[PDB]
């Protein structure tokens, strides 16, 4: 298991534009679009992205090549970010694994409301945190999801992921 595989398996594979579960354009592995309810506008993004005039639909490649620029992307503004960075520096393998995930899906914007569940991961106080993360819309709009990432980060273990 790495991150790869983890946000592949939670994410799926779509090569054509699809709407995620907040409702937006999406495309391949869980890269959105734009949140606009337009979807030439979505269109044109997706063009802007991969650098050629597609009409919606993409290559497992090129899909493959927005992911990985994705979660680079990801890291690295995770490490840019002066609340973050301590955060993921504290942590093992795995659950800076979850942290990725985590900003992959709701943002810095996203994971800005985290604040105390953050530092309660900082403190090593893996219950508590987890019992903190549950109580967030996060949570409550992607139970099923949530609920493995929180896994991971009360426990450290992949085992949440294990079987899927
Ligand atoms: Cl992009
Ligand atoms: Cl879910
Ligand atoms: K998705």
């Amino acid at each position: 298991m790495n991150i790869f595989e983890m946000l592949r398996i939670d994410e799926g594979l779509r090569l054509k534009i699809y709407k995620d579960t907040e409702g937006y354009y999406t495309i391949g592995i869980g890269h959105l679009l734009t949140k606009s309810p337009s979807l030439n506008a979505a269109k044109s993004e997706l063009d802007k992205a991969i650098g050629r005039n597609t009409n919606g639909v993409i290559t497992k490649d090129e899909a493959e090549k927005l992911f990985n620029q994705d979660v680079d992307a990801a890291v690295r503004g995770i490490l840019r970010n002066a609340k973050l960075k301590p955060i993921y520096d504290s942590l093992d393998a795995v659950r800076r694994a979850a942290l990725v995930n985590l900003i992959f899906q709701i943002g810095e914007t996203g994971v800005a409301g985290f604040t105390n569940s953050l530092r309660y991961l900082q403190q090593k106080r893996w219950d508590e945190a987890a019992v903190n993360f549950a109580k967030s819309r996060w949570y409550n709009q992607t139970p099923n999801r949530a609920k493995r990432i929180i896994t991971v980060f009360r426990t450290g273990t992949w085992d949440a992921y294990k079987n899927l």
